[PDB]
């Protein structure tokens, strides 16, 4: 499941460079290298003791920011299963990287990058 994992580690990255947080605007969330590695391993680890492996699995992202949990985006790892367990991935940004844009802000120039942390959490819980 080494590859699928990578793979999965590449789409979450996408999903979270265009991240929604509790409103429409976009915020370019990056993983550092070490939390993509530790990520990974966990999801493995937890993975390899149910049947069909991490293929079987419904991968359900969050961020935490402060106080509040925000919902990224659930996925299915392969769509030829149906999934049997979920993976809830608890990952976390700073607060002081969190403000309100304005009405009028075309003219402002791209946003910079926000880095998360490297602490996370995985819960893994059966499906029925």
């Amino acid at each position: 499941d080494e590859h699928l994992c990578a793979n999965l580690m590449q789409l979450l990255q996408e999903s979270l460079a265009q991240a929604r947080l509790g409103s429409r605007r976009p915020a370019r969330l990056l993983m550092p290298s070490q939390l993509v590695s530790q990520v990974g391993k966990e999801l493995l680890r937890l993975a390899y003791s149910e049947p069909c492996g991490l293929r079987g699995a419904l991968l359900d992202v969050c961020v935490e920011q402060g106080k509040s949990c925000h919902s990224v985006g659930q996925l299915a790892l392969d769509p030829s299963l149906v999934p049997t367990f979920q993976l809830t991935l608890v990952l976390r940004l700073d607060s002081r990287l969190w403000k309100i844009q304005g009405l009028f802000s075309s003219a402002n120039s791209p946003s910079q990058s926000l880095t998360l942390s490297t602490g996370f959490r995985v819960i893994k819980k059966k499906l029925y």
